[PDB]
């Protein structure tokens, strides 16, 4: 507890599940939280975005890039949390962009901290795969506190964080084949 | 609606989410509801096992074989209901046993009418659901009611079912490779 999730999708309600079954108190923001709230987890609290963001030291941001901007109205909300970005870009998309999307949340938020994790796991991995402590998580961001409140979450959760450096690394973290 | 499910793991909530997500109204019997309840989608009531096979008309029975017989105390509630027989046998299982697991579970239940259906449907494809050609959901039974309600569920969540005919089927069913991606 408290960990915040912002969106709705297959992603959003795997990670959902997952920090739910790892002990983790979750609050979810959606934009029309009456229609997602009934896929989510029972002890998941989906809500409106504005509301979902206040409480959470640490938000998943489980939108796509082409949505992080749509975010900005909640800025003074994310005043100084650590947003996790879990983006897996596509091939084209990583190559399109000159910064990682990872880097691209960071100049929208400047605010805030942001770690890369999660890219290379799957929606089914988080939903199901086995809490053998075996499946790597690679993590990077430019400040340590941030790194170890979402490596220890990991842990949690039952994977194996691996710390990759700087929020400069997310570039080449974002290249990593999504397993699998 | 009310659709019914025995069981609390992947396939189960996994079944449950998509029935939710395609309009039907869902009862989720677990041995421990309040534990179980945490994980499944808000829209599905999650309770005590006789207490879930009471209203519905149609309950998947989304546990292993090695399980159905602990579900014989529920005989009077389950009379005259269809079962919905999902498991997916490892190669081993399905050569150890003369009989599928569809037929298992009707001569366990003889007063209800077992369909065998889904098992070569993954929780994640039920999860993220279906897309073209991931469709094709094998049904057989031997009663033709029983077979066309499960199979307008099928279609409801979006799957294509096919009639693979009676009950005497589902060892060949059974033998289908479960799909992925
Ligand atoms: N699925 C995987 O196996 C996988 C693996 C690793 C990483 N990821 C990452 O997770 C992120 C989301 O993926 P997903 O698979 O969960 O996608 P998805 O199912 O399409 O979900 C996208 C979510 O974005 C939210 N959103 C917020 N603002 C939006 C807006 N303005 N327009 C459209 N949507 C908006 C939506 O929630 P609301 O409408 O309720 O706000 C929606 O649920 C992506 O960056 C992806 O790379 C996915
Ligand atoms: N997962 C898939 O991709 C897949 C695909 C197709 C078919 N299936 C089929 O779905 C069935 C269940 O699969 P699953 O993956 O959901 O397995 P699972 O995670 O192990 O779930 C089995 C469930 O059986 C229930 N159960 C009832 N009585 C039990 C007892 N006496 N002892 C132990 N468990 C009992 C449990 O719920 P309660 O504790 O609440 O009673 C438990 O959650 C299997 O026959 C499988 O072949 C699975």
């Amino acid at each position: 507890p408290k960990v915040g999730i912002l969106g709705s999708g297959d992603f959003a309600r795997s990670l959902a599940t997952r920090l739910v079954g790892s002990g983790f108190k979750v609050v979810v923001g959606s934009r029309n939280p009456k229609r997602t709230a009934r896929l989510f987890p029972s002890a998941a609290q989906v809500t409106f975005q504005e509301e979902a963001v206040s409480s959470p030291e640490v938000i998943f941001v489980a939108v796509f890039r082409e949505h992080y901007s749509s975010l900005c109205s909640l800025s003074d909300q994310l005043a100084g949390k650590i947003l996790v970005d879990v983006s897996n870009p596509t091939e084209q998309e990583h190559l399109q962009h000159r910064e990682s999307n990872a880097e691209y949340l960071a100049s929208l938020f400047p605010t805030c901290t942001v770690v890369k994790a999660f890219n290379v796991i799957s929606a089914w991995t988080l939903q199901a795969g086995p809490r053998d402590g075996n499946r790597q998580v690679p993590i990077c961001g430019d400040q340590p506190e941030a790194k170890r409140a979402v490596s220890e979450m990991a842990l949690a959760m039952g994977f194996m964080p691996v710390d990759m450096g700087s929020l400069a690394s997310a570039w080449e973290v974002e290249a990593m084949p999504l397993r699998l």
